[PDB]
């Protein structure tokens, strides 16, 4: 299709490897580019640590207001939020906010811990039927992004199928569901990614995530205004270790995927 041409020829054009996947509920029609690839998340697996503590919360109902201790030696290489609560504590639900929010790494390994492990991660995917999600490390070295290593990978189609079941499907309960959408919708980092492709009028909740290999991600839902919401995943690697990233590869991609709905 014409959509699918104008992304191959921005992947050519990019130099790297992009991986697009589009829900489109009115219909639930999909559109996939490279959607069965598997990719790097990076800090797009902070999306699944959150919601299992969210699933968590749905029996113990106080879990979000938890505290948890930062201690110097928790903290990895990017802890935005964090870092400004050394010695102090967090409740789950601000280092949820800020694992999302801010793509806070600690915040990260703290849902990881409260997990029990990136199996514990894993798990909470394979509950809500992602086959493909895999959590293997925690941060920071989750994002190494080698190709070909399949560690802490998914899928377009299946990071999509995902995040519509955790967002706009029934994966959470009605409060976590809300919560999680909150939060996405108050992303910090997105500004270049999604968001910059798409009209300024429509809404956006999403999550980011870089690592090595110029990996540039971005994971969205998004409201128009008046008009059913879609789901978008964009996903791009390269090929030199130390590759910038290419946030204007993912405002394209969705700016090629805008023109069409």
């Amino acid at each position: 299709s014409a959509v699918q041409q104008k992304l191959a020829a921005l992947e050519k054009s990019s130099g790297g490897r992009l991986g697009v996947a589009l829900i489109d509920t009115a219909d639930n029609t999909q559109v996939l580019y490279r959607g069965d690839e598997r990719f790097p998340m990076c800090s797009t697996s902070k999306v699944m640590a959150a919601a299992a503590v969210l699933k968590q919360s749905e029996t113990q109902k106080q879990l979000l207001n938890q505290p948890v201790e930062i201690k110097p030696a928790d903290l990895v290489n990017y802890n935005p939020i964090a870092e400004k609560h050394v010695n102090g504590t967090m409740t789950l639900a601000e280092l949820s906010a800020a694992a999302l929010q801010y793509s806070d790494n600690t915040a990260m390994n703290k849902l990881i811990a409260q997990l029990g492990g990136p199996g514990g991660v894993t798990a909470f995917a394979r509950a809500i039927g992602d086959e493909t999600f895999r959590l293997d490390r925690t941060e920071p070295t989750l994002n190494t992004a080698i190709p070909g290593d399949p560690r802490d990978t998914t899928t377009p189609r299946a990071m999509a199928q995902t995040l519509r079941q955790l967002t706009l499907g029934h994966a959470l309960g009605e409060t976590q569901r809300a919560q999680l959408v909150t939060w996405l919708k108050g992303n910090t980092t997105g500004a270049a990614s999604i968001r910059a492709g798409l009209p300024t009028s429509w809404t956006v909740g999403d999550k980011t995530g870089s690592g090595d290999y110029g990996t540039t991600n971005d994971i969205a839902v998004i409201w128009p205004q008046g008009r059913a919401p879609l789901v978008l995943v964009t996903y791009f690697t390269q090929p030199q270790q130390n590759a910038e990233s290419r946030r204007d590869v993912l405002a394209s991609a969705a700016r090629i995927i805008a023109e069409g709905l």
